[PDB]
């Protein structure tokens, strides 16, 4: 459970995201696929891509980085009543895309990564603790209904 403070670290670095989500989203994923390419491999929309390059010049990887980071700022302005917006999610995400909860650590990993390089004055370790509380938080609650519906592993 996080704390309101600690959630008020989470929103106040998350609010500058907002101001560029799609050069957010861009950088997040491409840190996922350089760093975990077999995450790369579960898009069959993504996986011609071959080079860095490539990744920064996709308009549908652009798009496909604001549907995540809009889905995942919807779940963190909720601060841990999060039940509505995870339900969809895990449930498309275990049984349709097929992606275990460690590819969920790995963009967590990024995540975190792409906020301290552009917002390091509001993303100091206290904000980087309350982040990864929160993103632990995310997987927790999707890994619960993984489990129930038979994919946690
Ligand atoms: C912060 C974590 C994530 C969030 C918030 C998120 C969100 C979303 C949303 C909102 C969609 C479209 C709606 C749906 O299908 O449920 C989607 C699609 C999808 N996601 Fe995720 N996602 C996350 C992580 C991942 C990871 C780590 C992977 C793969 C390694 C992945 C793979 C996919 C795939 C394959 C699709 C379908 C893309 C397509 O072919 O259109 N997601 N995600």
């Amino acid at each position: 459970v996080l704390s309101e403070g600690e959630w008020q670290l989470v929103l106040h670095v998350w609010a500058k995201v907002e101001a560029d989500v799609a050069g957010h989203g861009q950088d997040i994923l491409i840190r996922l696929f350089k760093s975990h390419p077999e995450t790369l491999e579960k898009f069959d929309r993504f996986k011609h891509l071959k080079t860095e390059a490539e990744m920064k010049a996709s308009e549908d990887l652009k798009k496909h980085g604001v549907t995540v980071l809009t889905a995942l700022g919807a779940i963190l302005k909720k601060k841990g009543h999060h039940e509505a917006e995870l339900k969809p999610l895990a449930q498309s995400h275990a049984t349709k895309h097929k992606i275990p909860i460690k590819y969920l650590e790995f963009i967590s990993e990024a995540i975190i990564h792409v906020l301290h390089s552009r917002h390091p004055g509001d993303f100091g370790a206290d904000a980087q603790g309350a982040m990864n509380k929160a993103l632990e938080l995310f997987r927790k609650d999707i890994a619960a209904k993984y489990k129930e519906l038979g994919y946690q592993g």
